């Protein structure tokens, strides 16, 4: 392995003149280059060789801060916060309180509002191996009670790319951070991602109602249903819904998914600490968009594979506490480590 090399620049501003600057980490030919803008946390490229050793641009993204600021609703490369995916009805309790949520999705509450942490700037420094993003989202902010003390470290090695979020609060509140990147491994150029083979180390998911509300019950099984990735295969289908990952809450990462590109021969293998995987094939993509490398992006362009806590969790008691509270400490870590076959 070659040492990871980081540098910042510009990257534009804002349209209300707020800086942003793109941070690039680069581990060589046979590593990554990756890289992370202050505007939302966003993973704005990711370059990985294929089996011939030919580096290639794999993230869904914008070459632009622009198209960025215009069209946040993809949610591309995003960090995304306070609560990533859906609250019921964008209300929820919280220690005998109601908090009102700003409804941005139909009635519910979708990747904690118009405000959340995918559309701000966050403050940056650089760390061995990569960048640091930190921010404090002050008590109130989008409804969420509490001042949430958030710092998302983003470090490279060799061919893996290491996303570690970490948060405190003042008063109770609900936390749930993931990142948004979606992904073609054969290039996000490349046309359709449903032919990617995907195996998922979940027995179990989350059936919704129409709106993304997971049902009452206990996540079903996956056996004979479209959701059984126990054993690789091709995507092939729409999903947006989440998996009960085996094992649950993890204190250190284990994979949990590998995804695969036949054509090019890219490998990923996901690894986490998260019990939920939101699986996304990107179907509301209408071929109006173009992408950094400069194709227009189509339904399925690439897939967001997001390690979270699971969806309407302040609602749902008998789900894994989204909680956090003065005095504890909030980890979440996931890799993405690329390979070749």
């Amino acid at each position: 392995a070659m040492r990871t090399q980081v540098s910042r620049e510009p990257f534009g501003t804002l349209d209300d003149g707020t800086r942003v600057d793109r941070w690039t980490l680069e581990s060589g030919p046979a590593g990554l280059r990756v890289r992370v803008l202050t505007y939302g946390g966003i993973v704005q490229t990711v370059e990985a060789p294929d089996r011939d050793g030919m580096r290639g641009q794999l993230a869904l993204g914008f070459a632009d801060l622009a198209s960025y600021a215009a069209h946040g609703g993809s949610y591309f490369g995003a960090l995304v916060g306070r609560y990533a995916n859906r609250i019921a009805g964008a209300s929820f309790v919280l220690d005998g309180r109601t908090d009102a949520l700003t409804p941005n999705n139909g009635r519910h509450s979708l990747h904690g509002g118009p405000g959340g942490f995918s559309r701000v700037v966050w403050d940056a420094r650089e760390v061995d191996g990569g960048v640091q993003l930190h921010r404090v989202s002050p008590d109130g902010e989008e409804g969420f009670p509490g001042a949430l003390d958030v710092r998302v470290t983003y470090t490279l090695s060799a061919g893996a790319l290491r996303i570690v979020s970490c948060a405190t609060t003042d008063a109770p509140t609900v936390v749930n951070l993931t990142n948004h990147t979606y992904l073609n491994l054969g290039g996000d150029g490349s046309g359709s991602a449903a032919g990617h083979e995907l195996r998922l180390a979940a027995s179990r998911y989350t059936p919704v109602d129409g709106t993304g509300i997971p049902v009452p019950g206990a996540p079903a099984e996956v056996t004979g249903t479209r959701f059984d990735f126990r054993a690789a295969r091709a995507v092939a289908g729409a999903y947006d819904h989440n998996f009960a990952l085996d094992g649950g809450v993890r204190e250190a990462p284990r994979t949990v998914a590998e995804l695969y590109d036949p054509r090019s021969g890219r490998a990923l293998a996901l690894a986490t600490t998260e019990p939920g995987l939101q699986l996304y094939t990107a179907d509301h993509l209408d071929g109006t968009l173009t992408g950094t490398s400069g194709v227009p992006y189509g339904p399925a362009a690439g897939l967001a594979l997001e390690t979270q806590h699971f969806p309407d969790s302040p609602n749902r008691p008998d789900f894994p506490s989204t909680v956090l509270r003065p005095g504890e400490s909030y980890r979440s870590e996931t890799v993405y480590a690329f390979s070749v076959r």
